[PDB]
């Protein structure tokens, strides 16, 4: 059979994937959580969706995944103590874990069964999980947040006001904050919103970088990177990459595509000024 | 045959398991043509994507990202060029590519030849900020095979090449003044990177000085993205920064993708497609 995905605000148009094979599907505490092989003579692999959206899939988990993971870190002087909340799958922290300079990296997700189905059926994704550097934890990304000290962590990264402004709160001066931003074509107000509320929360500057996702609706996401300190231009790479040992193990993200992802259409540059 | 409250539904023979579907609102155009298959219809009307014309079952321009491609490809080559005056729109049809090049004040003459009447007949009909360019007198509008068009004109004819769609592309360089700018619709990097990879060589081969893929942003096309080869007949010519700024010309703030930031970001490639570029 097939795996259609559609969307009741853009109504009339739907997206299919065959189904080879159900790995699981099963509600959750949280979420309806599906996972699948698609079509073995197409290129998506295994596919896991939440609440009937894809989230993962074997052919361009890479890009979402180096894009959070190495933006926001390559946009810090030294970031050592990382935490990521959501990220479940463990895609952004294998890409976190390349860098040398993180001493320790904390992830929480809301939901257990997500990374159990990750560990079963996304080995590629999830190895990060078992890392030593790491700890995961099974809960509330808010009240995590809530519950931590002011100046923890370098790093911030959101890959699902008193939750922004915790965020803002927990980060140290030079901190650096991203998220799952939505899509340009789909949720501009919404990212137009955002960047504002999460610039009086207090941060000193948001900006937009948009990546190129197949599997995702309208091809593209974006991530909202956002710096505590005044004066930090994120949009060209503090710390290039290339001068990393990891930079030619990435199959997306560099230095040029880091400057070139916060150049946007000019329908929505408004965003980032 | 389709009929206004059914879905239009795309797959592909060659990515089999994968399906794409639109809601029709209301059928304007359901006929095979001397030369290809042409759909047309209003999609939801609660949705973004107003109209939307089919060619062979592909969609190819809907009125809602409609500005992308044809603003990248008018504008990444003529700001590419020192002077274009006389430029070449081969396929085109619905006006679009047209419509961008004649912004430029710079440009003297454009001819357009596609090889499908019905699909400039249409376009007049059913995507009217499309298509108005089309009777532009400062355009010509013929109906004919490009290749057959090209083969028939004399060398250095034309500043820029526009093929919006081997003895073709030697043409094309032929037909180009020294100066001369080509570029096309290229495919996706997700789906034929092989294809890319081997147009570009032979290009370069055939005797262009260069050529650089250039990557934007369209939602309703395979894999939500599309490509152009922007190819200069003249060496030591860098098409990836804009050699005439549009935000110096009049028309600037009328355009909703294009400007020069998007145009050096456009030749940024993801990593596992960058040696199309080098
Ligand atoms: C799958 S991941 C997105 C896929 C790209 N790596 C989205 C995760 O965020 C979690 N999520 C959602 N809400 C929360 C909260 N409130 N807290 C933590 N994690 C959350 C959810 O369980 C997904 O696993
Ligand atoms: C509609 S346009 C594609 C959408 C981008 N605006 C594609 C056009 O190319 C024409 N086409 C296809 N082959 C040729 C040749 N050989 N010559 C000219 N025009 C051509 C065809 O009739 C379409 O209208
Ligand atoms: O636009 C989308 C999905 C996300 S924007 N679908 C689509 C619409 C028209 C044509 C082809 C695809
Ligand atoms: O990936 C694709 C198409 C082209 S890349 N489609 C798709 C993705 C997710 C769900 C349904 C379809």
């Amino acid at each position: 059979g097939w795996f259609r995905e559609e969307n009741d605000q853009w109504p009339g148009q739907a997206m299919s994937l065959r189904v080879e094979k159900v790995l699981y599907d099963a509600p959750t505490k949280f979420q309806h959580l599906t996972i699948f092989e698609s079509d073995p003579k197409g290129p998506w692999g295994t596919v896991m969706a939440l609440d009937g959206c894809i989230q993962v899939t074997d052919y361009d988990e890479f890009v979402y995944h180096e894009v959070l993971g190495h933006t926001s870190l390559c946009s810090h002087p030294k970031p050592e103590r990382v935490l990521i909340i959501g990220g479940g799958d463990g895609g952004v922290l294998r890409e976190v874990l390349r860098h040398g300079t993180v001493e320790h990296c904390d992830l929480v997700d809301i939901d257990g069964e997500v990374m159990e189905q990750s560990k079963q059926h996304f080995p590629q994704i999830s190895r990060s999980l078992a890392d030593p550097r790491a700890t995961v934890r099974v809960g509330d990304g808010l009240a995590f947040v809530r519950q931590t000290p002011d100046n923890t962590y370098d790093v911030v990264i959101i890959d699902t006001e008193a939750f922004y402004k915790d965020v803002l709160r927990i980060l140290k001066p030079d901190g650096i904050c991203c998220n799952q931003g939505e899509s340009i074509w789909l949720d501009l107000e919404l990212i137009e919103k955002m960047s504002r509320f999460i610039r009086e929360t207090g941060f000193a500057s948001v900006q937009y970088a948009l990546m190129h996702v197949p599997t995702y609706p309208c091809g593209s996401i974006g991530t909202l990177v956002c710096s505590k300190k005044a004066g930090v231009d994120v949009t060209k790479p503090l710390r290039p990459v290339e001068d990393m040992p990891f930079a030619k193990d990435l199959k997306y993200y560099d230095s040029e595509m880091h400057k070139a992802s916060f150049a946007l259409p000019r329908f929505a540059r408004h965003i980032n000024n």
